[PDB]
């Protein structure tokens, strides 16, 4: 499908600006809005395709910007998102209940349990130092109802042709 | 030199107390009090340092009432801080978004993630960490903190301060 391509590369697109000028990156912490760009893409496409989707919006977003270094993991994270966004919100009607397990499931699976086993894996880390963690709790604790706000509001502000 | 000080804080520490021992969930390793509500009230009411040791004292008597589980003190070290926290932001300045949420973050890391868990390592004996041992916690530190800084901001924003404020 054509329509959905155009839709799905002007969103792989949006994807890859989030992640590529207005986040805070550094060595071990990345905040970025690429939450949400991705739940509307979670929204209309889907799981499998909202999966592939924001993979490739990864890896896209590297091939273009790679200083920082690819580590395969990470674009399973991509994917992950996807999918999740996907499973939860296409299609059912936002509910305070599950923006908030979504949101759960997203960070305690892929942000606390994953990210820090990327860097751990392929970066050389001391896990021991839970001094390490403090930045990522800090963050990982303040930023769920900033994502749960937006996300609630923006899946609440027909959806194209996804599937 | 307090009077009524007394009377009225045997009254809170016994809020406390139930609020702790009879109203709120638990299992070995996890819990969610609703003592914030109370705690933070002291924390409005008595200034940093009684807050802090009145808490103390709600979880002392807590224990001598209420045996088992037996009695770990870095436990009321925990309950003296939240004290202190809720008292150093709450008492004689206005509470705003932007300040109930870096009181129940500073309690938040530092109690219930720094040391809380700390305890648990001494007593119980699993020191190590492991994903996900941690989880269910960290799961309940995620879920649950949105609903302190909308209970106690709202604790400092009422429903039917009548009579008179921050002294009392
Ligand atoms: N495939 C790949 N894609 C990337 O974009 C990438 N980027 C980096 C740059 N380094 C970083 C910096 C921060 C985080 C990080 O803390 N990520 C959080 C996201 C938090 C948020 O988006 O709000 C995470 O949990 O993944 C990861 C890698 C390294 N390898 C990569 N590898
Ligand atoms: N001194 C003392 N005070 C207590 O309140 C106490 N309670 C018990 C009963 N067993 C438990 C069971 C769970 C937790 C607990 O995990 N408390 C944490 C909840 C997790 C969090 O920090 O978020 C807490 O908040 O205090 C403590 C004691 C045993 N010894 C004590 N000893």
């Amino acid at each position: 499908g054509t329509k959905s391509i155009a839709l799905m590369g002007v969103l792989i697109a949006v994807v890859v600006v989030f992640s590529r000028f207005f986040a805070y990156e550094t060595t071990f912490l990345k905040i970025s809005f690429t939450f949400i760009p991705e739940s509307l893409i979670g929204m209309i496409f889907g799981p499998f395709w909202a999966g592939i989707g924001t993979a490739v919006a990864d890896v896209v977003g590297m091939l273009l910007f790679p200083k920082a270094g690819y580590f395969p993991g990470f674009t399973l994270n991509a994917f992950l998102a996807g999918a999740i966004y996907g499973y939860f919100y296409y299609k059912k009607e936002m509910t305070w209940q599950r923006v908030i397990l979504a949101t759960l499931l997203v960070t305690v699976l892929i942000n606390i349990i994953l990210t820090p086993l990327w860097l751990s894996l392929m970066y050389g880390v001391n896990l021991a130092n839970f001094a390490w963690w403090v930045p990522r709790l800090i963050k990982t604790v303040i930023f769920f109802p900033i994502q749960v706000i937006a996300t609630y509001y923006l899946g609440n502000k027909l959806f194209g042709k996804p599937l």
